[PDB]
């Protein structure tokens, strides 16, 4: 109500600067309500990046279980990783700010981490299932091999959507990442 | 001299704390100097982080050279990607606080990102000489796998290295990127 307001004026703050240049009076008066008002929903402008990244890390990994309750090898792990792009790339604003906060937030920090145990054992579980069925060979222990390939998606996928130099070009980073990840899991 | 001694305290101190945590009276005291003689010799604690982290990216740069100056293609790739992880591996503290000074030092950011960028650049020249010998398919734009794999070792060395969770053991960190660059590089 007000909250979705609060947070939807901080997601479009961040379009414009960072969450050191936003103060709780501009989240306020974007949202149509006073500071004591706003404090009544969230202790901290902190708090209220904490929560946009909650709900965008939260939707990845909603989109992530419905594709595995549901194509060649190649396609699965493309339609997987395309899962974090479009998600983390229709919030760019809240993706660079929460990663940026994970340096000064110890929740940030945890929330951060436990999904990406979450991700990398599910990436090595599919690994270990390619290799059980005999479509993959057992090269690196899988959850390693997953651990890798998790961490390159996470600072190739980030770097591209924040323009960083270096980064791959964001219309290329898709097919990147596929490559990388096929030929290292199927590869020998 | 008195300049060596500043930059050995503060790789020693950057063991123990952070660069906030640190003063330039703590960087004094522990060279034997005053305050106002160790402003002789940079500007800002800040500046005593640039420059060592300088020296290491320097000291990374020169060995890669020697390498290139001078066995089978996976152990080609290891021998390279073990010049980063024996380099930054032997000053974890200085490659931690280097990284964190990234979001808040323009200076460091453009100093990690110009290196990034001369060892991108030779990574694509290797792997275009690797396709030009018949070695290597022609799969991906060189400088694009380069780019995604030289960002796979710097967010995967610095998670080991800083015992993050989640991060590949500092054990297993070698093997876990060379079986990923040889069968990226060398795969279809
Ligand atoms: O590695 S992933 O593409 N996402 C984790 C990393 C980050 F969130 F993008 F940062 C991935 C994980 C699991 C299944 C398919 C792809
Ligand atoms: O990718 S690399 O291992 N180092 C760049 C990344 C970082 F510095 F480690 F962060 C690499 C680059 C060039 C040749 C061999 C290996």
């Amino acid at each position: 109500d007000r909250e979705l307001a609060i947070l939807a004026t901080a997601e479009n703050l961040l379009e414009d600067r960072p969450l050191a240049d936003i103060s709780v009076d501009d989240l306020a008066k974007g949202a149509g309500i006073s500071r004591p008002t706003f404090y009544f929903y969230f202790p901290s402008k902190e708090a209220v990046l904490l929560t946009l990244l909650d709900r965008v890390v939260n939707q990845a990994d909603m989109a992530l279980q419905t594709l595995a309750e549901n194509t060649d090898r190649e396609n699965m792990w493309r339609t997987g990783i395309n899962v974090f792009f479009e998600t983390f790339g229709s919030h760019k604003a809240v993706t660079r700010a929460g990663q940026a906060a994970r340096a000064t937030s110890v929740e940030v920090a945890e929330l951060w981490s436990t999904f990406m145990q979450k991700w990398i054992a599910y990436t090595a579980a599919v690994i270990d299932a390619e290799r059980d069925r005999g479509a993959a060979p057992r090269t690196l222990p899988a959850h390693e091999l997953a651990t890798a390939l998790n961490l390159m998606n996470e600072r190739t996928l980030f770097a591209s959507f924040a323009g960083e130099q270096p980064s791959v070009p964001e219309a290329r980073v898709l097919d990147t990442l596929v490559h990388i990840w096929v030929t290292s899991i199927y590869g020998e």
